[PDB]
């Protein structure tokens, strides 16, 4: 395995999104992972519709729109639905709405997803290096996460109980402090211009390897 990876250098990561007051983190995390696989498959980097998940990957998928949901069940929706719309055709509104999916605006498909074994940061590393960005849950229920500005994040009261969906788009180290490079959906002013570097190989810190998954086109 490489010591460091950044999928942004590979042209596989779209712009940071702003979820606002709608708890659609899980939606953005899911489309983020599929965006990278879309680029790898087709040559096109295209922001996919988070809103489509919020409106359509709903009760049947155990999801609750702006009050939270699961990346894995979002992927199954895209599989079952035979498509997800582009973000251009179905833009983000930060609210729960009626499903407005239309196949005429399909930007991606999904054929399968893979759920990584619980707490294994080495298995996560291998997936990030070799497959693509990986959707992850983390514990973001601490003020230090909201206050994060720069560097490698480490919260000693962090648990392995995850409650916020994000996207691991790389890993590396800062002067020997190992990190996961995380794309969040709290807009381009959060942390390092949309990103947070989270402690890696620190005993599954904030549950970052608790529930990892990735899709395939
Ligand atoms: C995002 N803005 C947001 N996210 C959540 C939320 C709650 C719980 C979550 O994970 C549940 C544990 C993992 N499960 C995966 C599927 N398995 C079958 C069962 C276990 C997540 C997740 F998936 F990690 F991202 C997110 C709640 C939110 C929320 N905004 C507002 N609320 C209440």
């Amino acid at each position: 395995l490489p010591d460091s990876v950044d999928w942004r250098e590979k042209g596989c990561v779209t712009e940071v999104k702003y979820q606002g007051s709608c708890g659609a983190c899980w939606a953005f995390s899911a489309v983020g992972a599929l965006e990278a696989q879309l680029k790898l498959k087709t040559g096109k980097l295209v922001s996919l519709s988070a809103q489509n998940l919020v409106d359509c990957s709903t009760e049947k998928y155990g999801n609750k729109g702006c009050n939270g949901g699961f990346m894995t069940t979002a992927f199954q929706y895209i599989i079952d639905n035979k498509g997800i719309d582009s973000d251009a055709s179905y833009p983000y509104k930060a609210m729960d709405q009626k499903c407005q999916y239309d196949s005429k605006y399909r930007a991606a498909t999904c054929s399968k997803y893979t759920e990584l074994p619980y707490g294994r940061e080495d298995v996560l590393k291998e997936a990030v290096a070799n497959k693509g960005p990986v959707s992850v849950g983390v514990d973001a229920r601490h003020p230090s996460f909201f206050l994060y500005r720069s560097g490698v994040y480490y919260e000693p009261s962090c648990t392995q109980n995850v409650n916020h969906g994000v996207l691991v788009v790389g890993y590396g180290d800062l002067n020997g402090k190992e990190y996961w490079l995380v794309k969040n959906s709290w807009g381009h002013n959060f942390g390092e211009e949309g990103y947070i570097r989270m402690a890696r190989n620190k005993g599954n810190h904030c549950g970052i390897a608790s529930f990892p998954s990735y899709p395939e086109i």
